[PDB]
RNA sequence: ACUGAAACUGUAGUAGAACCAAUCGGGGUCGUCAAUA
């Protein structure tokens, strides 16, 4: 068989439209909705930081909403029951 | 003379080891102060 492509697509979800506008040419701003954390290894035996197995990671703070356009191209013959299935 | 489809930038990883909030100090003891007549 063809391969069926996907009924349902799905965007990028994105930062309200407003706060989004509120950012713009605000750099430092930008920069600030996100955070190091850092991150280490413990060698198991001596209990202290194994060499190399140290990095700082870029983390964005929790609280974000973020929304997603979705549409979803049911086949026009479809019946009832088969699209409850899809929501279900 | 016809949009390729489908695919999580994810997986493993303890910001930790070492470091004395500490060193010294009798709750003690005597003559000063003012300037003239």
């Amino acid at each position: 068989p063809e391969p069926r492509p996907a009924l349902i697509a799905i965007g990028s979800a994105h930062l309200d439209p407003k706060l989004k506008a509120a950012f713009q040419g605000k750099k430092q701003l930008q920069e600030a909705i996100a955070f190091m954390k850092p991150g280490v290894a413990i060698d198991a035996i001596t209990g202290t930081a194994k060499k190399d197995f140290l990095r700082f990671e870029e983390v964005v703070r929790l609280g974000a909403k973020l929304t997603a356009e979705v549409e979803l191209n049911l086949p026009d013959n479809l019946s009832e029951t088969n699209k409850k299935v899809i929501a279900g």
